[PDB]
């Protein structure tokens, strides 16, 4: 039925509505979603879009798929230990994930192999399993710390993908800056999108 | 007269506004200013924000200090490779220099000291000098070797500033994320600024 | 603000609570304004070694020290683990100086590597990111060798690393001597006037 | 319709053959092309194999359209500075990118993300769009420098491919040595070739 | 022989020199041989911190020290700063365990990069290069990133790096409760028992 | 009551008017100076300039204080192990230090952390606070090993500053090199001075 | 007599020809050469030139010099694990060694000194008593291993000379590639050459 | 009938009287020089030493011809982008180069091997074909990233003499001082010289 398997994990990082709107582009390009939120994530939904995700698993599934109307185990949620989840396993695990957005914090423990809780367990084994693993990072400046973290990354194949949008499209509201980013995830993911175009300058 | 000088390079990346934002608040404190703009950082003003700056320094100064509306001498526009300027040498050049928006490729050519026309030079003096240097870098996805060019910098002190704003003060206009950047770009330079606002998180 | 500037001052789980008490007696004296953060097992070593009970809630811990120190209105705020809606959290907002005493060397490392898992830890990034001055007052040996380069890795970045290992050479009669030592190196560090560690040098 | 796009930078490197035959080879496997070449490889080109490329992009487009009977559109060459070509962005830039053949000038530039004209940039998009680029460096000896350029480069996914053809297959002529890279560089593109057989040592 | 094993022993000019003092005392108590060297700068803090002036010629220290501490016969030699003809200048004859207390940054540092331009220096390069027990205890703070390379590559080695940072979770009545701690911490790394220092870890 | 204090040390590399004239120009800038002098630099002032400074520090402070017509306690030279002088320990010591002329020697000990005499435990000193050190080292050709000794101080924040003048001022005379020098050293310290004009090239 | 001795290694990489004509060369240039050939070496003379090398050393050495009319004592081949030829020590060994062609595998064994042959011995006691070797690598692609490989060697002062020939001088037929690579190593090795002139481009 | 070729750049770091004075010592000596000067270099002759060099390059090779009083042959300037020099190929260059002054922005567009004009080609190829290189840099104080492209090319042979002349010899006046770094240079090259004597210190 759906187009492929996809793990969304939604850190404390500012950027919510970019996490909110690849969510939707994602759903209407048929896409199933296995969504993590961290404690820190659900803190910034709530005060940068008024999107208040529940804490339990479940009713944070069936909310997520109100808000999007989508199909039928179209998303789900796993909560922040739950190891039974399929992305905690490489046996089992989608073969790409996005943190978006993604916290300095998030990148740093994914970085150095962390695995502290069920976002970071998915993320190294996307990197165990030689799959796409996309970090939407915002923060500004970056220390030295921070880049040192990146560049350890990128090396291994992480693709590091600052929440830096573009202006050199007719840029006429925020919600273009939105798409700018996530048409770009898009493109990495392998996924048709028609939200920022293809006339580069 | 003025509370200092800043040396600000354009260069050709994406986010223009930006950089006419961070003009428009330098002058309106009262900075003395020498600008740089290189070719692509043209081109980039031009079809991002519909400025037209003059490629001959002279016209350049007159049009910008007419556009801000600037007092005598506070703003001056150097060329590609016009040396006399007080920038290219560490006797003269001041100690604070901002480049907004800053390529990739001109982060690189400063990462690697290359020197090669005004803006790098310039670069290259206020590091050596130790002065401060920020490079508003904007550009997405970064490469590994994109990081390396960064890290390298930002080890020697460089403030790497990716043009990431954040959305936590409350964003009903474009606006409010350009002055986001320019108020951390104020910040950084010691400027008293109230266009981004000292509450943190609410 | 009515203050003379404002400070980071984080408490972690290492030996040497004396230090920090002391070093709040006399930023308080030098009338700045504190933001304190302090860690579960911060408040363990404190109780041991000091017999300081610092309340786990934030409104109480502020007022607790707040009396302690006969400190002014507003001087002392407590924040508390995951209190985001704080100034120390974002770059933004933040104090430009912070000093973490006694700093555990698990605290020093989640900074080193940018984890970012509390307030304490994102102060310092945060501290980090934006240059300002962080200080860690790391107590623990021997070193081994993964501490020193974590160690290594922040001295290299601008970070202060100074073990809490008082010297001697001046009139040493009590061990509040030595916690002056440290306490004084702090203060001329952070730029503040101080009296409790003479310059003399050797004599 | 096409296969796929293709970019090709011509550099400053002696082995313009090399080019010229791969260029026929896409051509022949209905591949699109977005040819750039540089001031370096214009002279190369020419003094090696007669092959004078306008100067102009427009009738640069025409003169290799001409040359290898190619269908309508099927070759655009790009100028040094257009940054209005698809290569220029990673919002629509072709994946698969080959420098043939390719300074030691031109691998440093993108070694070090230097990005001063179309080529570098072409480059450096390819490399943050984690697409493929393929480097036929064509020198000898090496130097240390050259050796940690490369290196870096390699590190990163770039391949370096180069102009060393082995003679272990029917060698009777130069087009061999020839065809040898050539169908290397197609095997890697992951384009159906048969100028290079299959049978290996024998 | 005649006692439980032999320690070369280097004192230099970092201060904290009563962890010197009560060091030689534990290992007299416990019948260890003490080879004893002590740099100029060494008596220097000694004389200013402790008041004990070590005598600059090798045959007066060891005497000097032997009536100090009553120790043995033979169980206290002090060798001077050239004195190649001792038994720790040489692979074929040195003491397998060597402890410099307190040790400066600057003997720190010419330990690191292999200077041996003195007894003290060549006596460390000789533990080190027969696989031996070298333990540093510097005393410095802050650090600065130099010291810290410095102490990197030694802790690489196997060279313990014991900065003189003392812990406070024990009973800390004085100083002397300070002094215990790190003596006992070289003491156990010696492998050599001691009831300065309790083994109840936290309470 | 001086402007503030300054450690100078003079070590054993040629340029020693290079020393004379910064020290000329601190005394008349009112600043105080704590001085250093090894046996080789000794050796090299009495060569290069005639000035003979007496190995007692007694001695020395009064034939510095008499030859700069200096002010009580305005100079107070140190001995090569004298412990007692402020500069020797972090509780006491100025926040800014000058090695001129350094040798690759005493370059090299600082940047190991040898701290073997009173000059390489206050530079050690000045690095651990976090104070100001300037090295101006004379030498050439650089060795590599030199070039690591410099790079790990550099990295470090100590301003490697070699003795290597510029002539794009009015170069009529010997005086104006040392002057080129000596004022560069001057903007580091923050000390106005007027003897290097502030326009750059012309 | 002779005018130098110089140690040839032939490995098993595809370039034979490249070899043939060196040792052609060399001796027309009347020096005296120590040969040296692993099996692949063999079997690539073999499959791609024709040659087949005796088994045997005495046979090899005789069977060469009857190819090249060498004189009297120009030409010894040694075996395998002939320790007791002057190439094993460094007592005696020449102090020019070119091996031609390089497989990567010989050239990683050279890189970590594995010297488990008498190739492979030679070629670090050329190393350890500073000598000149020359290692004319034929692969391509390169991996990022090979690179590391040959940096190591090249930073070690080792000549890696890709056996990638250029073609700006007169390229009518194969040998002018074959003489484009001998040229340059010969012209490293200091001797006389004119099988490639030194017009340069033209 | 010259002693040997040397290649001389002149690039815009100030030092412009020690390249003419090198100039000057090396005509005596009867080498014969490859002249290349960049469009920074120009100007700190004009402004330094009031010469002018004419920007064709065949004026500018009978201008300095006559200004040495120089042989036929003996002098010739080659222009930015004339590849047809035999500085450009390692089939025909000098295995001597001087960079004299070298810019800091030379130096680091030679360190990461940019090879963007004659200048750079030419070092390029210095280095690839294992000659010698000098550069004579000037710049104070160095930077961190100075140090860092310095080191990399020490550590590959390249000699970094920086323009750091000593005071030991009696320094009688400026031109004693520029004596002081060409002896160097002319020490380093192994060309006899009497302008800085070998007594070394009295
Ligand atoms: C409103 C708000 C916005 C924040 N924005 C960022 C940010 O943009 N970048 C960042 O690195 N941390 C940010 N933080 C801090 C992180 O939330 C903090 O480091 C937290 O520990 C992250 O936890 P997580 O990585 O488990 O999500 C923000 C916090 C809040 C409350
Ligand atoms: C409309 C437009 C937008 C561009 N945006 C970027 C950008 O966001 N980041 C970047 O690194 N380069 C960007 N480029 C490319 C640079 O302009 C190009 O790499 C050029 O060589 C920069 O030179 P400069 O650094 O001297 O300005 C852009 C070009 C154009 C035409
Ligand atoms: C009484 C007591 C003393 C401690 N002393 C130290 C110490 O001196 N150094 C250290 O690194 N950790 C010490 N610890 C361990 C830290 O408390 C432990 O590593 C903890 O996880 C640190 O957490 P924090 O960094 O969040 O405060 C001590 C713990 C206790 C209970
Ligand atoms: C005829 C000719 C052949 C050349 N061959 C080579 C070569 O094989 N390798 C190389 O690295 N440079 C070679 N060059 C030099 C480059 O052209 C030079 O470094 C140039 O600056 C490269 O510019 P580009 O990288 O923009 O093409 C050659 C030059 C000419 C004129
Ligand atoms: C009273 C006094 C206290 C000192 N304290 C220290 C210290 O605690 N740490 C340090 O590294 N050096 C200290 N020094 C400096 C060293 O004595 C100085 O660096 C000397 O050269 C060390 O020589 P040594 O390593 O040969 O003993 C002190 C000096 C004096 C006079
Ligand atoms: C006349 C003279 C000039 C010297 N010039 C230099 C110099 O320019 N650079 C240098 O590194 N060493 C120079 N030296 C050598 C240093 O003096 C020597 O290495 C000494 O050991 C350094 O001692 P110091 O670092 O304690 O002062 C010179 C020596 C003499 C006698
Ligand atoms: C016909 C033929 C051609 C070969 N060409 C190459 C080559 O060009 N490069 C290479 O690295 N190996 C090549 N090899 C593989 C090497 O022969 C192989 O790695 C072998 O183990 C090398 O042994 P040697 O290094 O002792 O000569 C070739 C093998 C054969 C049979
Ligand atoms: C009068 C004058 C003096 C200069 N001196 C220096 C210098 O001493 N060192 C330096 O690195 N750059 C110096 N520059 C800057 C270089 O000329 C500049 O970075 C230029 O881009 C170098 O280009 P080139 O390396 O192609 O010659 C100077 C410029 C002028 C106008």
């Amino acid at each position: 039925d759906f187009n492929g398997k996809i793990t969304l994990a939604i850190t404390g990082a500012s950027g919510a509505s970019y996490a909110m709107r690849l969510i939707e582009c994602l759903i209407a390009a048929n896409y199933q979603l296995y969504i993590l939120c961290s404690s820190a994530g659900r803190i910034v939904l709530d005060t940068e879009v008024g999107v208040k995700i529940p804490s339990s698993p479940d009713a944070a599934s069936k909310f997520l798929t109100e808000k999007y109307q989508a199909k039928d185990q179209q998303i789900t949620v796993f909560g922040k230990e739950q190891w039974f989840s399929p992305v905690a396993s490489g046996s089992s695990a989608p073969k790409q994930m996005v943190v978006c957005p993604c916290s300095t914090g998030t990148m740093a423990a994914i970085c150095h192999g962390m695995s502290d809780n069920l976002i970071e367990r998915a993320a190294d084994v996307v990197i165990k399993e030689r799959g796409q693993l996309i970090l939407m990072v915002r923060e500004t400046p970056f220390s030295t710390l921070h880049l040192q973290n990146m560049l350890s990354l990128s090396q291994q194949g992480v693709t590091i993908m600052p929440a830096s949008p573009g202006f050199y499209h007719k840029v006429e509201t925020i919600e273009d800056l939105i798409d700018f980013m996530v048409g770009r995830v898009l493109d990495h993911l392998g996924i048709e999108q028609d939200i920022m175009p293809r006339w580069g300058y």
